């Protein structure tokens, strides 16, 4: 299907201010180590003042902090979700199915992804590298997409509707009872991975 609207709105939804893309990739790489990330650590990596880091994060209202005020969640998170995202010996989580397909390229590591079908509860899993997916189980795994909203919190307007499913027919059956959602579509996990590659390619072309 035509994916340009999804790419555009996701980029827009993500791109709220300058420096967001330049902040996003190092933050993801830090979170991937499996521990909370301090703003000062980010500042050192970026060679930014801490106030600049704070300003960018302030506009990302979905951002999760722990009791120490350190960053524990931004697309990738230490707080449990339905989407398990493992790198090496560290179990992380992701906010949505598409997230798990996009992050490995941005952090430059292969991830073991697992979840459950949103319609049947069946376990689903796959291996996601920066360049390809492997070990897709079950092989016909599907993903639901909706059109991201620009101003809304990306987590509640997009992520909460973007799931894995055991198969395309199972997902389309589920989708028939989810009317009203703007841009709701069912794609194979392969088409969703391609969507993520296009997203990443555009996102990375905007970094400093
Ligand atoms: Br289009
Ligand atoms: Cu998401």
């Amino acid at each position: 299907m035509k994916l340009a609207p999804y790419i555009l709105e996701l980029l827009t939804s993500v791109n709220r201010t300058n420096g967001t893309a330049d902040l996003l990739v190092p933050l993801l790489r830090e979170l991937a180590k499996g521990r909370p990330v301090s703003r000062t650590t980010l500042a050192g990596i970026l060679d930014w003042p801490a106030e600049r880091v704070a300003a960018v994060l302030e506009q990302a209202t979905s951002t999760e902090y722990d009791k120490d005020g350190n960053i524990i969640g931004y697309g990738l998170t230490l707080r449990e979700t339905s989407y398990v995202f493992e790198i090496d010996d560290r179990r992380l989580y992701a906010w949505c199915a598409l997230s798990t397909l996009i992050f490995p390229a941005l952090i430059g590591r292969t991830a073991r992804v697992s979840s459950h079908c949103a319609a049947t509860g069946a376990p689903v899993s796959l291996t996601v590298s920066p360049s390809e997916i492997q070990a897709v189980e079950p092989a016909g795994m599907a993903v639901s997409l909706v059109l991201p909203q620009e101003a809304a919190d990306v987590r509640q307007s997009f992520c909460c509707h973007v799931h894995f499913f055991a198969s395309v027919p199972t997902a389309e059956d589920w989708a028939s009872k989810h009317q009203g959602l703007e841009g709701l579509a069912i794609v194979s996990v392969h088409e969703a991975f391609g969507l993520g590659q296009e997203f990443n390619r555009h996102l990375l072309q905007t970094m400093s």
